[PDB]
């Protein structure tokens, strides 16, 4: 009655057919992940997602300690991370950092954006046809945008990457790799962190260590971890987004030609790009029943460890009429891709003006931009919990 869950379909951006079949036939499901001890329940449909992410009686400070089901044979999760705080705690520190996001905030970044991708391009240009989207722009892109807002100098950058990555393998042999990523990791923003709370600069991280209401809002560990946590979350997803909707785009003629034909679909389009990509593996951080609770007529008991699916629920036909077509003129309905309630992410908006400025300006500065191989001649990644194309070779 436990299903077998090691999540490591990898097939293109084709949806994970068991998470197909669990959200269709059994939508509140007992699984068993590849690491961690026992079984959790799995969530799949958009208004059980709704409610496991937004009820208090589940909860991520609950998570601490447990040795939970999950992804990666060491947690990517910190002790002292805002994954793993429940509000109202998590809300102050929330509100904290989502102040470096105002709409204001992140209008005000665009035009450093573009500067970036304009650079990129330009770069890219130089070099000539074909050319790998992915060494070209879409992994450098967010690298560049998160470090500059935190100020990171420029040498330790794919240092922090690579290490950023060897904590999202799922191998079982990489935990010790992973484990000593994350503590070297640890140890260079406590380092960092430390710099500059003892001597503050106008950087984010000087920001976030200078925020009191009486006391500092974020220890000496919460400072360190938090700034480490914008690091990773800053440079993974996006750089996978981006890769994901280029190729998404350059297979699928008629919608890239909309876009070429009417440039302003596209943040309508993103929104539905975003909706459709199942761009991670399998389900992330759970939650932890804090006591009985029934969970559209099944009993979760307390203690139980909750997981849910975002990729599901933004494919649930009782939110999304034809849930599977990827419609950029659909009627608009919010979409799980950043997550949902009081972990929704915090990057979105950033996220948002990266694809946007990105797309906007590709399209219009490679008027002729194609895939250079055949689409089945893409290679997608195995060993990571994202979904994402090792290169895409493009020319123009
Ligand atoms: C397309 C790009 C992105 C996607 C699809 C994405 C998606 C997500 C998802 C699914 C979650 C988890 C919600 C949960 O735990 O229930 C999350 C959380 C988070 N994201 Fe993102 N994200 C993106 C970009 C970013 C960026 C650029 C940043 C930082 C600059 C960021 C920072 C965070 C943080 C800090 C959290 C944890 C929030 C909390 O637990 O309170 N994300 N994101």
């Amino acid at each position: 009655t436990v299903r077998n869950c090691p999540f490591d379909y990898a097939h293109e951006l084709e949806f994970d057919p068991q998470l197909r079949q669990l959200l269709t036939e059994e939508p509140v499901s007992r699984i068993r992940m590849a690491y961690g001890e026992g079984e959790a329940w799995l969530v799949t449909r958009y208004e059980d997602v709704r409610t496991v992410t937004t009820d208090r009686r589940f909860s991520r400070s609950a998570v601490l300690g447990r040795d939970f089901p999950r992804m990666t044979p060491e947690p990517i999760v910190q002790a002292e991370s805002i994954n793993l705080m429940d509000p109202p705690a998590s809300s102050r520190l929330r509100g904290l950092v989502a102040k470096s996001f105002t709409p204001r905030r992140v209008e005000q970044m665009r035009g450093g954006t573009q500067r970036v991708v304009d650079r990129l391009l330009d770069e890219m240009e130089e070099e000539g046809s074909p050319a790998d989207f992915v060494a070209r722009v879409s992994a450098p892109l967010p690298l560049i945008t998160i470090c500059e807002a935190l100020d990171i100098p420029e040498a330790d950058r794919p240092w922090l990457r690579a290490h950023a990555m060897t904590m999202m393998n799922v191998g079982a042999a990489g935990k010790q790799d992973a484990v000593r990523a994350k503590a070297e990791l640890r140890g260079y923003f406590q380092e960092l962190t430390a710099d500059r709370r003892r001597s503050p600069g106008e950087d984010l991280i000087s920001t976030l260590a200078t925020a009191r209401d009486g006391d500092e809002l974020l220890d000496d560990d919460e400072l360190a971890v938090m700034a480490m946590v914008l690091l990773i979350t800053g440079q993974d997803t996006t750089t996978y987004q981006l890769g994901n909707i280029a190729y998404t785009l350059l297979t699928r003629p008629d919608l890239l030609r909309s876009l070429r034909a009417e440039p302003q679909r596209l943040p309508r389009t993103l929104e539905e790009l975003l909706r459709h990509i199942p761009f991670r593996k399998g389900v992330g951080i759970p939650r932890i029943a804090l006591e009985d609770v029934e969970l559209s007529g099944v009993l979760i008991k307390a203690g139980d460890v909750v997981h849910v699916s975002y990729l599901t629920a933004n494919r649930d036909s009782a939110k999304f009429d034809r849930p599977d077509e990827l419609d950029p003129d659909r009627p608009t309905i919010p979409h799980m891709t950043f997550g949902w309630g009081a972990h929704h992410c915090l990057g979105a908006p950033l996220a948002t003006m990266e694809l946007e400025v990105a797309f906007s300006t590709l399209l219009t500065r490679f008027p002729a931009l194609r895939l250079d191989v055949p689409p089945e001649d893409v290679s997608w990644n195995t060993t990571s919990i994202w979904r994402y194309p090792l290169a895409l070779p493009v020319t123009w």
